[PDB]
């Protein structure tokens, strides 16, 4: 790759990581407020908590099904009792937690239903303590397709940036780049964002954030997510519940 391209990349990447996260302009990164956390599509986003292991993000795609990363599901080591899902959870700056839709225990974990090479997993939830499924309280995220995405497109990534602030849902504007090498994009994310939903202007889920991978050369990074194409969509239809 060329130097002119590298310089350009550094300047763009610097817009998100050149300043402290608390100082990022609102249009690029911001907290989802109380009112919005109870509106679609924000309410389909929840915290995937793996006891004593990690705290990431997940998206409700079925009545009892949560979509997240395979690398996140792996932390549970096949034991569903170590995992819980908390939709629209919020721990304010005073340390007070609120779970408007309650907290859900996990019934089963499908670590790699799309194949070990695809960083996606399905988590099956149990109903609440009253026998009501999460999918009956709120509508699951409408699944779209990444096939219509073009380089330069700006989308909304929604999740729980744990490393920045614990249990506080945030939205990050992302900008797609070099789609010939997968769903790559500029934008601010932290490890906790693993499993974050990527939505288009119509509120359709088109991808799931995964992690940061090398870009251009070994000494540069970019965000990487899994796009939702025909294959991913079909498996979801076969396994959804």
């Amino acid at each position: 790759v060329s130097a002119e391209e590298i310089k350009k990349h550094e300047e763009k990447w610097n817009k998100y990581y050149g300043v402290n996260a608390f100082n990022l302009p609102k249009e690029l990164f911001s907290k989802v407020d109380e009112k919005d956390r109870q509106k679609y599509p924000y309410n389909t986003i929840g915290n995937v908590f793996v006891k004593g292991q990690t705290s990431a993000t997940g998206v409700l795609i079925g009545k009892n099904t949560v979509l997240t990363n395979r690398h996140i599901a792996k932390f549970a080591n096949g034991d569903p009792s170590k995992v819980s899902f908390r939709p629209s959870i919020n721990t304010d700056d005073n340390g007070n937690t609120e779970t408007p839709y309650g907290e859900y225990e996990v019934k089963e974990i499908l670590q790699e239903p799309f194949g070990a090479g695809v960083d996606l997993a399905l988590i099956r939830l149990k109903p609440d303590q009253n026998g009501v499924s999460l999918g009956d309280k709120i509508s699951p995220a409408k699944i779209g397709t990444s096939n219509d995405l073009k380089d330069g497109d700006k989308l909304e990534l929604i999740g729980y940036p744990f490393d920045h602030k614990v249990n506080q849902m945030h939205r990050s504007e992302i900008e797609l780049t070099t789609l010939s090498r997968g769903l790559r994009y500029y934008g601010f994310t932290v490890p906790g964002n693993s499993g974050s939903g990527i939505f288009n202007s119509n509120g359709e889920l088109v991808g799931i954030h995964s992690s940061k991978v090398s870009h251009l050369d070994r000494e540069h990074q970019i965000n990487y997510g899994v796009g939702i194409g025909n294959y991913v969509k079909r498996i979801i239809n076969e396994k959804n519940e």
